[PDB]
C-alpha cells in the first residue's frame, strides 16, 4: 500500500519555508549512511513538506505566543515577518532525526537571523514514529522562535 504523512496541526506573518530538492520531492527522507538520502516512493508527504513545515509552525507559534496572532497571510503593515529555510529534516540510519536550517525574523526593522540544528531519538521503527518525532522537534524549533521574540520589545 502507500502510505501519506502529515505533521499534525495543533501580530506575525510566517512569510515563507523554503526546503531544497532533496526534501521538495513527493517521498519522506531517510538517510542511509553518512553521504546518501534516500527519498521514500511508497512513503509520502500527504501535501508538499514546505508547505507543512509552514501550516505547523504556524500553529505552534500560535500556541507559544499569546497575545499574537500568527498566520500564513499577510495581516497588516506594521507586522513581524518570519522566513525559515530548512535544509535538513528526516530520519537516519542511527535511530535518530535531524532538523536544521535558518530562520529569520523582522520585528519592528531588526533582522534576527538564527541557524538550528536540533535532533530527536526515535524510540520505534517505521515512518508513523519517525514523522512524529519530526514534528516533536519542529515543534521544540517554534517554541525556541518564540522565546526569542518574547524577549524584544
Amino acid at each position: 500500500n502507500k502510505n501519506y504523512y502529515q505533521l499534525p496541526v495543533v501580530l506575525l506573518w510566517v512569510e515563507q519555508v523554503t526546503v531544497p530538492d532533496y526534501l521538495a520531492g513527493n517521498g519522506v527522507v531517510y538517510q542511509t549512511s553518512d553521504v546518501k538520502y534516500v527519498i521514500a516512493n511508497n512513503n509520502l508527504w500527504a501535501s508538499p513538506l514546505d508547505q507543512q513545515l509552514r501550516n505547523t509552525l504556524v500553529a505552534n507559534l500560535s500556541t507559544q505566543l499569546p497575545g499574537w496572532v500568527v498566520a500564513s497571510q499577510p495581516l497588516g503593515s506594521a507586522q513581524d515577518t518570519l522566513n525559515v529555510t530548512v535544509t535538513e529534516f528526516n530520519g537516519r540510519y542511527d535511530g535518530k532525526v535531524i532538523v536544521s536550517g535558518e530562520w529569520l525574523l523582522n520585528h519592528q526593522g531588526q533582522l534576527i537571523k538564527r541557524p538550528f540544528r536540533l535532533e530527536g531519538v526515535q524510540t520505534q521503527d517505521g515512518y508513523d514514529e519517525m514523522v512524529k518525532v519530526l514534528a516533536g522537534v519542529w515543534s521544540q524549533e517554534a517554541a525556541s522562535i518564540a522565546q526569542e521574540i518574547k524577549r524584544l520589545p
